[PDB]
Parts: structure tokens; C-alpha cells; sequence
């Protein structure tokens, strides 16, 4: 078995988030042009996908995250990760 | 084991759209500003990915169901889905 | 057991790349409005993403590809696949 990736880009450098299932726990490595590194996202998860979008100059980043039959939200809105309204019935 | 799932969004809203595959099946979740609902998608997989692009204001979905060596894709157009062009030798 | 896919696109036909992770082997399947065709893109891994964007009507992919906890990054910068910056502590 392997780790599991999920992968966004915005902009015209482009900033790149590579998030990582793993063990049961999903963590981030980001690109904003100048070096990887590590990002601030750091929840509970064994299946992880993304999608992004901006508004602006800003980004909005979902984060979804699974274990069991329960998926969980991640939104980054610009100041921290919050959990999004999103519920499913699997 | 997970639920496994796929994201995809548009515009200005946004509107975003998550399928989870599980025990065989793929359903879909909807956002379009308002409450998620549970969308017209329902059909047979278990690995899901997807991707989306827009004509104007008008979203093109393109989803690809996998049972174990086929994958298939699922068009949405803008009335209902569509089995899609797709062929792979897996 | 399932193949794994990941999905991009970009572009007003549009054209669409599809990955498909089987038995170790990461492989592509491209549409660029004029059938499917299997893609230049041929490297190892158990687990693949992707993101992509365009810079002008230039397409820039990236792919991640995984065996165990490792992520390798494979960048498509309009002449031919090359291994990316990205690393990890998985
Ligand atoms: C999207 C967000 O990115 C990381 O958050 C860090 C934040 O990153 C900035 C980054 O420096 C900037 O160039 C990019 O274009 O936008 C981000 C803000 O939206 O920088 C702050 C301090 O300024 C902290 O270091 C943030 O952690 C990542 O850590 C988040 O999880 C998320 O991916
Ligand atoms: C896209 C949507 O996002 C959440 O929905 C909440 C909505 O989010 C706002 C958010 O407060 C704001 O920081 C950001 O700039 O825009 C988002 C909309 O795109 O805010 C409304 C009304 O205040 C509710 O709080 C919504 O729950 C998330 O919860 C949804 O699942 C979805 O991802
Ligand atoms: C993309 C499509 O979305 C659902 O389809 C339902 C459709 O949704 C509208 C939605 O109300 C609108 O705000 C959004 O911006 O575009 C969609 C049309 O492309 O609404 C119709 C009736 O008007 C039905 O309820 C559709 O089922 C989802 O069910 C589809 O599977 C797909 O994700
Ligand atoms: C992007 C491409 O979509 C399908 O290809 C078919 C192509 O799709 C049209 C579709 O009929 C139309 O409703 C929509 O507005 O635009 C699509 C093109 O983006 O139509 C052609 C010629 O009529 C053929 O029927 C194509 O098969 C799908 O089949 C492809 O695999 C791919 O996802
Ligand atoms: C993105 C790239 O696509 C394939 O590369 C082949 C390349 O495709 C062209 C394609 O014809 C053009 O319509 C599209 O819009 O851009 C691509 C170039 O960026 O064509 C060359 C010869 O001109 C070769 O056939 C390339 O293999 C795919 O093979 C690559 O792996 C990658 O997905
Ligand atoms: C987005 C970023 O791409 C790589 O970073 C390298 C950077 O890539 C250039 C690339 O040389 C060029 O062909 C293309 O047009 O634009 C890319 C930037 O978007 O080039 C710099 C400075 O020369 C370094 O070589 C970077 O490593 C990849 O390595 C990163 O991980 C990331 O995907
Ligand atoms: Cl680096
Ligand atoms: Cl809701
Ligand atoms: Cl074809």
C-alpha cells in the first residue's frame, strides 16, 4: 500500500498544495514559488481530495477528508481551517 | 478502509460538487451557495476522479468511474449525464 | 482492487488528461478534441494526482506519483516530462 495525494494550483506563479494521506492522518507540503515547504494543514483522514478557487487575489481552498464513511470539510478562507458546512449520508 | 473521494468547482459562488465511491457505488453531493443537496450522479464504481470546465456560464463535468480494470466516463453537459467517449487499455 | 485515476484539463475544447495508477505503473490517456490517445507520460507509482494550469495557451502538468511514502513530482512544461522540486517526509 502507498500514501495517497490530492493536488490544487492557483495563480500565475503557481502556488501548489500537495496534501497526504497518511496513517490515518492527512499533512500538507506547499509551493509558493521560492522553495516546498510545510503548510498549517493538519486533520484526521485516510482518503483526501481538494478543490480551490480565487476570489481575487485570495484563495479558497476545501479540503475533503475521509475515514470510515464519515467525509469531513477543511475550508482555508484566508486566516485558518475551519470545518465546512459539507455532510454526506454514505 | 475509507470512502474515497473526488472534487471539482466553478465560478463565483462557487459551486462545488464531491463524489465518494463506496462499496461499489458513486454518488454526488452539491453545493451551489445554498445547502448541499444530493445530485443527479448515481452510478457504478470504485474509484472516482473528476474535472470540470466551463462554456460561459454553462459547466461541463467530466467524471471517470473505475471497476476494477475499466474506467468510464460520465459527461455532464447540461441536461443529464452522458456516457463519455473514454477508452483506455488497463 | 481498482485502477486509480487522476483528472485535468484546461482550455476552451478542452483537452483533458486522464492517469491511471495499475499495478505499479502510472499511465495517460489524452484528448485534445480528436480522439483519446496514450500520452507520453510512463513512470512508476501506486497512487497519482494531478494539477495543471496554463500560462498563455502554454500547459504546464503536474503529477504526483507514490510508491510506499514516497512522492515524486513530474512537471510537463511544454517539451517533456522532468522530475519537479517536491519533496516530503512521509
Ligand atoms: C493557502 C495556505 O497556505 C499556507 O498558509 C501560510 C500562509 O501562506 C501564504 C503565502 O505566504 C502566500 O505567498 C500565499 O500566496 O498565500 C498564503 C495565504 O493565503 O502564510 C502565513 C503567514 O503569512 C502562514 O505561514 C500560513 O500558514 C498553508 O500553511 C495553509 O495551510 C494553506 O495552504
Ligand atoms: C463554498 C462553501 O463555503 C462554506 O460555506 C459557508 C460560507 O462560506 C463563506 C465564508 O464564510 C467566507 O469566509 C468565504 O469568503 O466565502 C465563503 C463562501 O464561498 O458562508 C456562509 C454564509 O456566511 C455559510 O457560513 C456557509 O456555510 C462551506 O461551509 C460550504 O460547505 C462550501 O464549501
Ligand atoms: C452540475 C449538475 O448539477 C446538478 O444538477 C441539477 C441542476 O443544478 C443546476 C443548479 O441549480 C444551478 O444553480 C447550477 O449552477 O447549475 C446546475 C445546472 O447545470 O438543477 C436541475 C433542475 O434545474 C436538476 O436539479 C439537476 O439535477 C446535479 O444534480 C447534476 O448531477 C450535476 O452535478
Ligand atoms: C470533452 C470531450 O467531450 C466528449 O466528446 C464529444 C463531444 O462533446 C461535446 C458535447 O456533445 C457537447 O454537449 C458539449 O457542449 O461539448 C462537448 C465537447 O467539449 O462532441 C463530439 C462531436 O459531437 C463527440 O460527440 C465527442 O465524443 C467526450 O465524449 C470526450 O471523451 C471528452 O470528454
Ligand atoms: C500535455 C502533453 O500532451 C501530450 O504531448 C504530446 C503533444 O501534444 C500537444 C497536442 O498536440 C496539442 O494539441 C496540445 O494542445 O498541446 C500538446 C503540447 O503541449 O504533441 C507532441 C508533438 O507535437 C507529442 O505528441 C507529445 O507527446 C502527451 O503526450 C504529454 O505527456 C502531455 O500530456
Ligand atoms: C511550479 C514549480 O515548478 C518547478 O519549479 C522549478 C521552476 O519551474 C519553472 C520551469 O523551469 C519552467 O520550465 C516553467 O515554465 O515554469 C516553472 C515555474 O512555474 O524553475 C525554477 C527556477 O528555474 C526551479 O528550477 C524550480 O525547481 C518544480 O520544480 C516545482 O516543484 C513546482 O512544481
Ligand atoms: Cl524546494
Ligand atoms: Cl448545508
Ligand atoms: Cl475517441
Amino acid at each position: 500500500s502507498s500514501v495517497q495525494t490530492a493536488a490544487t494550483s492557483w495563480g500565475t506563479v503557481p502556488s501548489i498544495r500537495v496534501y497526504t494521506a497518511n496513517n490515518g492522518k492527512i499533512t500538507e507540503r506547499c509551493w509558493d514559488g521560492k522553495g516546498w515547504y510545510t503548510g498549517a494543514f493538519n486533520e484526521p483522514g485516510d482518503n483526501v481530495s481538494v478543490t480551490s478557487w480565487l476570489v481575487g487575489s485570495a484563495i479558497h481552498i476545501r479540503v475533503y477528508a475521509s475515514t470510515g464513511t464519515t467525509t469531513t470539510e477543511w475550508c482555508w478562507d484566508g486566516n485558518g481551517w475551519t470545518k465546512g458546512a459539507y455532510t454526506a449520508t454514505n
